[PDB]
Parts: C-alpha cells; structure tokens; sequence
C-alpha cells in the first residue's frame, strides 16, 4: 500500500521523443514514447505493476498465491519481476517459437516457465493451460491480460495521461495515435485518454501485413513482429470503437527498428512497426499532423532474430523512403 | 547547446532501491543506484553524453568527426548510440571474449566493432588500436575513457549528486560507498562528490578475487565479472586516494546477481559484486553503516554466460548467507 506508492517509482516517466524524418523526402515529424526506461525494459512493466496493485486494493489476490499468465515475452517477464518482488510464485506458458531472451530473462526471474508449441495449441492453447492451472491451484491469481480491464486502465492512467501532459506541455493537439495489439491494452487504454481530450484523435490499432487478424476478422499465419497479432484478436480491443486498422509488413517493420538503432534508439521490431504505422496515419490526416506512438520495449531479446540479420528491402516498403534526420526534443516530466 | 540541454533528459534520474536481506540472523539494508534506466541500458551511457557534451563546449571534436574507443562492452555500446545521434561514426576496439551479445549491440547502433584477440594484446592491444587509428586519421575524437577526466567528471555532476541527494532526502549520513574499477570513472567521480558531502566515508574500489590487479599491483588472470578488472590499473583510479580495495570471487558475484533477479532485479555480474563488496564494507563499519552502491547494466546481455548456468557454491562466498528480504523503498528525483 505505503509499499505500492514507492514501488511505482521503478515504472513509468519515460522519455517523449520527437523524431524528425524526412520522407520522399519532405520533412515530417513523429512523437514517441521510448519504454525500455523501465524495470525489466518494457511498456509491460507499467501493466503488471497496476494490475497488481489494483488487484491488491481489491482483495483478488492473496499473499504468496501463485501469479498464473499467458504470454508473447513481455507480461511474462514483467509479472515474473514484479511477483517476485511481492513474493509470488510465477508460472508463465509461452509459445516456443518466441525469442529464445523471453525464456532466458522469465526463468532468471525466479517464474516457471512452461513452453507450449503450436502442436499443443500455441497462444490459445498457452491460455488454456493457465485456466487449467487454476482450476488444480486454487489460489491462482490469473492477471487475464487478454481480456481484463486492468490491463486497458494501466495505460488510461499512466502512460496515456503522460502522453496527453507532455503533448500539452508543447501546446500541441494531438491528431493521431498508432500501436501495434497484442492484448490491445495500450492502444484502448492510450485511446481512451486521448479521446478524452481530443475528440476528432484517430486511434489505430496495428497489425502485420503478414497476419492480417485483426482487419479480416482471422487471418492467422506467421510473422515476425513479436509481441503482436498473437493469432486470434482479443477480447480486451474493441474494434468497432477504434479508427481503421493500419497493416505493416513485418520486414518493413523490421528495417525501420534497424534504422531507428542506427539514429541511437535500439528497439524492438515492434516499435519498428509502429514508427511506419504511425507514418501511415500522418499521411492520411496530412503532412503536419501530430502522431504519438510507443516504442514497447529495446533490441536486447532481438540480438537471436532478423532484426540482426539484412532484409530484403520490397517496393511497398515505406521504410525506404525514410531517412531519419534528428532527435529534435526529448521530454521527462 | 539546447540540444544538449534536451539530450540529458535520455540518461540519468535512475531509481535509488533501498534493499534489506538477511545476512546471518541481522536485517541489514543497502542502498542501491539501479542503472538499467538509461538510453542503452547502462551507466556509461551518463558518461558518453558528458564526455561528448564537454567536448563539444570545449570545440575538440568536429563536426562528423569518428568517436573511436576501446572498451568491455557498455562504453562502446554507449558511445555507440550517442554517437550516432550526434551524426558521428563510430569504431570501437573489443576484446574477443566479451559477451557475443555486446558486439552484436555496437553493430546494432551502426559503428564498426573490431574484436581484438589476447593474442593481439586484448585490453592494451584495444586502446594501442585506437590511438594508431588516432595518429592515421587526424580528426579522430578519443574519449580515453581509462585516462580522461571528463569519466570521472561524468560521475561527480551526474550520478554522485543524485546519490547525495537522495541520501539526504533520507537524513541518512553516507558511510561508505563500492565501485568495481574498470576505468575508475565511477568510484573516483561518486567517491569525490560523497566525500565532500562525507569526509569520513570510505570509498572502496572493487576487483575479482580471481585476477586481483589492484590490491597486488600486478595480476591478471581470467574472471568472468565483465566490465571491470581490464587487464592493468588505468591511469584515471587513484588508489592512493581511495580506502581499500574490495575484492569478491566471481561465482559469489554470480550467484549473487542471480539472488537479486530472483527478487525482481535483474542485473549484471559487476552488480552482484558491489552487492557484495557493499556487504564486505559495512561488515566492516557496522551493521547499520549506510552503505550505497551502483548496479551498472541489468542481465539482458548475460544470457550467453555463467550468469544463466548454475554456479557452484564455495565456503568462503557471502551469498551462501545472505536472504534478499524486500525492496524497502525506491527514490525517483524525475
Ligand atoms: C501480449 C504481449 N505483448 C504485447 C507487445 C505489444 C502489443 O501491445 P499490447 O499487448 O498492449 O497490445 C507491442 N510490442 C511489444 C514488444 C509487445 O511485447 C505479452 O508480452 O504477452
Ligand atoms: C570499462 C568499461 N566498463 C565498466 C563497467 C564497470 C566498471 O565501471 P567503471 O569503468 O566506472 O570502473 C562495472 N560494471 C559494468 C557492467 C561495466 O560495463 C567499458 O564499458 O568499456
């Protein structure tokens, strides 16, 4: 309680970035919050964290029961960290086509980690055998990040309200916001804010080319921009109250964390992904429009993936057209 | 200049961790700067941007001149990103048996990384191979890390001034402070701001007991406690000017880094030493001496080593008694 006011000091109040670029080749410029500046470097730490401390506050969990989660890499991680620091046992199922860093980091933080192949049912089926886990412990705490409110009302009340203060703090409105979903958390939770505030604000969420999910509806195939499109959409993102989807090609994601690590921010494909989505936006709402995106977490579990390796540059790309100029301001409130 | 100014805001104003454990049958409490929370994941990225923003006031670096370097790993990757922000090339000079994960990060970060082999002279061969890329191309940028003032600098107007802050904010006095030496920089530079704040702390360097180089003046041998303990004493760390030196067994650091992950800190094999020798320092002021250390990066760059293995415990190791009971507080001066 006294102990979950200090311990939000280890998540959160991460640089906004502005990012200046040119692209064929007019000068244009994105806003971006980088959220490795964090306990175990991911935008999911600030997730974790609150869905714990609310769960606290509202007696759904008990001390020392098991904190049971499904995961792409980085709630596993996060709920690993922040469970053994309020000392919770952590068990964590994962598909095991995830960067072999995700296994490595959620066993050194003390969890279970259980890996789960596509034969076995892959994200659904990592899902699954939370719930079954929880049926044979009953004492089970399951943060349900695919479907619990927690998890939107994290980014609603910490990173999106720092978005909105610091996008105030430089009298600028924001127009737009992109982010690739997983569990849709950010994009709802971050949308919900900015609405609030400005309420012509498109907010898209994003997806892979490769594994079009969430614009067809189902899609599912294979892709590379871990973290996302987790192979069915789900019941956390509302669709139907968010602007269009925005589509990337996981290697034209691929190239733009590439570039962005050759400007000094070395980050996840992901955040590749949505620094071209967040361009998309800007070229539909006009070229001085004000986007704010996330990069989620850095390039450190990406040292084993093709973000390391060449990548064959396609005609669609918009990555090729894009070359970064400066970090024109970077903000910390 | 206002560039400058926006650029601070990427590094520093870590979280200051108050942790208690156990340490046979005694609550015990240490202080503890978490350096994670920077640009690439390290302390030395508060050391890159001083380096280079003094170097910029003072006009010695032009305009796309090569930031060249030899380093352990997180002064390169440092230097690295900065650099590259800054419209600078790059090329850093590497020991060959540095963690794979660190040469793949400088790549990352688009400088040119060439791995130097103990054949070739490993630490002294890195730093000669710069100094003669120096001396072919005249514009080169050197920061000199194991030399240069402005390291040490960092540290005192950087994170030395945020360990005094936060310790007064606590109306704690600072009895002493660790540091494991791999420049020097940040025990000469946290040790000068403390003991002017603290004339009687004690300001301990660190080193592996395995290649003892600073207590005996000479030995080098094989340690897996990576970033400090470079082969030779660099120039920049007085002992003369410091207490003495503290020195921990690398499986106790590992064991120890691998304690800390498992309560939520997931950090680097030099972190698991201070812990240590922070331990060893207030063992000997006192029981409830206020004693602060650094962790300088978090494990992400360990995966491929020791620290991901089981480390066999020996009778003399500290980490065989010691319980991590809780984090107690975290400061945040943001
Ligand atoms: C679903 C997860 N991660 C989402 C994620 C996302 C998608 O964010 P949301 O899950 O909040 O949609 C984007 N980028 C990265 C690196 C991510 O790790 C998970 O870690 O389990
Ligand atoms: C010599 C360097 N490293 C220092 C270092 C140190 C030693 O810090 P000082 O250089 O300030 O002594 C401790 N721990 C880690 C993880 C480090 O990377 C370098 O990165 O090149």
């Amino acid at each position: 309680q006294k102990k979950m006011k200090y311990l939000e000091n280890l998540v959160g109040k991460t640089p906004m970035l502005e990012l200046i670029f040119d692209y064929k080749g007019e000068e244009r410029r994105i806003f971006v919050k980088n959220e490795s500046y964090n306990l175990t470097g991911s935008i999911k730490d600030r997730m974790a964290f609150y869905t714990l401390k609310k769960a606290y506050e509202k007696n759904e969990i008990k001390k020392g029961a098991p904190i049971v989660e499904a995961t792409s890499g980085n709630t596993g991680i996060a709920f690993s960290a922040m469970g053994a620091i309020l000392g919770h046992p952590v068990i964590i199922y994962m598909p095991d086509w995830m960067s072999e860093e995700r296994k490595s980091l959620i066993r050194s933080f003390g969890a279970k980690i259980i890996l789960v192949s596509r034969k076995e049912g892959g994200f659904l089926g990592s899902i699954e055998k939370t719930k079954e886990f929880a049926k044979n412990n009953p004492d089970t705490y399951l943060p349900s990040q695919f479907s619990n409110l927690y998890n939107s009302e994290a980014h609603y009340y910490g990173i999106g309200l720092e978005i909105v203060n610091e996008m105030k703090s430089l009298n600028l409105n924001i127009d737009g916001f992109v982010a690739g979903v997983g569990t849709g958390g950010t994009v709802m939770g971050i949308g919900k804010r900015i609405k609030e505030n400005f309420s012509n604000a498109k907010i898209c969420p994003l997806e892979p080319l490769n594994s079009p999910t969430l614009s067809t509806g189902y899609k599912v195939a294979k892709h590379r921009i871990e973290g996302i499109s987790n192979e069915f959409i789900p019941d956390l993102v509302k669709l139907d109250k968010l602007d269009n989807v925005v589509s990337v090609d996981d290697g034209d994601a691929i190239v733009m964390a590439q570039k962005l690590a050759k400007c000094g921010l070395g980050v996840g494909i992901s955040s590749g992904a949505n620094f071209i989505g967040a361009l998309m936006l800007q070229n539909k709402l006009g070229k001085d429009s004000v986007i704010v995106t996330v990069f989620p977490d850095d390039n450190k579990k990406y040292l084993s993936t093709d973000l390391m390796r060449e990548e064959k540059v396609k005609e669609d790309f918009l990555s090729k057209d894009i070359t970064l100029k400066e970090i024109k301001n970077v903000l910390r409130v």
